């Protein structure tokens, strides 16, 4: 049976903060590890006795990002058994989140999407002569559309988005979409 993997504060984080990953199994255990990929020994492991084991990362760098598993063993179990994996939990530390694109959508009023490659964020719409954000959403899928209404659709548009709570990760401007 498959254990859990999970994280704190966030999945997505700043260089320099704390982050806790939480292994908890669904029966007790001895020995719990983090697998990353392409190593076959656990990275980091613990010897607890308990459902629950906790891997305290400290002020991470991108060394502590990327996919991480977690497996757990009884010690009454055979030489080299593990459970079945967690799902992968990948955490992402990073000063700059990844590029949206800004894209027409079919369709008097246009409609633009803001694409970025995270779950849960929040979207800032600009139109270049404007300093203020155009239109702000915030979405659970890794995109927000806006809408313009007729003549104001002309314009130079690009987007961004950020975490949805402070302290803030940012990504950089999407490429410019001119209508």
């Amino acid at each position: 049976p498959k254990p859990w993997l999970g994280a704190q504060p966030a999945t997505v984080v700043t260089p320099g903060v704390n982050v806790t990953l939480r292994c908890r199994a669904p029966q007790p255990a001895w020995r719990f590890g983090l697998f990353k990929p392409g190593e076959i020994a656990p990275l980091l492991f613990r010897d607890v006795s308990s459902e629950l084991a906790e891997f305290f990362l400290e002020e991470v760098t991108p060394a502590q990002g990327g996919i991480y598993r977690c497996c757990y063993r009884r010690p009454d179990w055979g030489p080299g058994v593990w459970s079945q994996p967690s799902d992968v939990l990948e955490l992402l530390v990073t000063e700059e989140l990844p590029r949206p694109s800004l894209v027409a959508l079919p369709g008097a009023n246009v409609s633009l999407r803001c694409a970025g490659r995270l779950r849960n964020m929040s979207f800032v719409l600009y139109r270049e002569g404007v300093a203020a954000p155009l239109q702000y959403r915030h979405s659970a899928q890794p995109w927000a559309d806006f809408t313009l209404l007729g003549a104001r659709a002309p314009g130079t548009y690009s987007c961004y988005y950020h975490t949805p709570s402070a302290p803030y990760v940012l990504s950089q401007r999407s490429e410019v979409l001119v209508i």
